[PDB]
């Protein structure tokens, strides 16, 4: 598999803190890069490949979208999630590194766990692993805070949750849950990070895992119309990025 790949991840876990979380939380919190709709996000992914896979990744939400569509028929929220998961990476186009938007997501502010993807080979010039709040199996946390009381490794995942929220989507909670932790491989395959979670998480876990069925060319034209109505339905007009 890449050295691309690799690389991408490589570059993730040795930048990645804490600080560096909380300034691209501070960077993106203000939603004034771009003013436009949801459909003008999609066909911006036109010119994107993900690096920490190939195809744009436009075609990725009508797939996921369609997937969704095929065995969820009458649940038309639950087809634009599919369309909407990683449209986040907008990020890239913005002019932020993959490493910064794309990829699996882990905890920041406490030790990365076993199923965190090449968790062995690149975590050593993480200078927040000689932190002694941050280099503990807790770290920063209290047990069972939940895992929205975590700082995640900042990406597509938060940083879309964060639009919906400023945008206010009307979306059920499920697909906000499903959007903000479908990356959080460590936690909803690996079954780590036992420590952060809550009641709150067990309850999403069957949500989550039955999106990312569906996460892991259409004849995209032809669809449009149909998503338009969901984007007029849940998420209308120019929205704040
Ligand atoms: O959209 C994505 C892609 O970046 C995949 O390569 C990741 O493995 C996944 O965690 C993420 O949700
Ligand atoms: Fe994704
Ligand atoms: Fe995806």
């Amino acid at each position: 598999s890449m050295d691309r790949v690799f690389t991408t991840y490589k570059l993730m876990h040795t930048h990645q803190t804490v600080d560096f979380v909380r300034s691209k939380h501070a960077q993106f919190g203000g939603f004034s890069y771009k003013k436009m709709t949801v459909m003008e996000a999609v066909d911006l992914l036109d010119g994107l490949v993900d690096e920490s896979d190939d195809f744009p990744n436009s075609f990725h939400a009508f797939q996921t979208a369609e997937g969704i569509r095929k065995a969820h028929p009458d649940k038309d929220w639950f087809h634009l999630v599919g369309l909407l998961h990683d449209l986040g990476k907008v990020l890239a186009l913005f002019g932020e590194p993959q490493w910064a938007v794309v990829g699996d997501t882990f905890p920041v502010g406490c030790r990365p766990q076993a199923s965190v993807v090449f968790c062995d080979s690149t975590f050593q010039d993480n200078p927040d692993l000689q932190d002694p709040r941050y280099s503990t199996e807790l770290g920063m946390y209290q047990p069972h805070c939940g895992l929205d009381r975590v700082l995640m490794s900042w990406g597509h995942d938060e940083y879309m949750y964060q639009v919906m929220k400023f945008n206010k989507f009307s979306l059920p909670p499920e697909a906000f849950y499903m959007i903000r932790f479908h990356s959080f491989y460590p936690w909803h395959t690996g079954r780590d990070y036992q420590q952060l979670c809550s009641q709150q998480d067990l309850a999403m876990l069957p949500w989550v895992r039955e999106f990312n069925k569906f996460d892991l060319l259409p004849d995209v034209d032809k669809l449009r119309p149909y998503y338009q109505g969901l984007i007029d339905k849940y998420c209308p007009g120019i929205l704040s990025w």
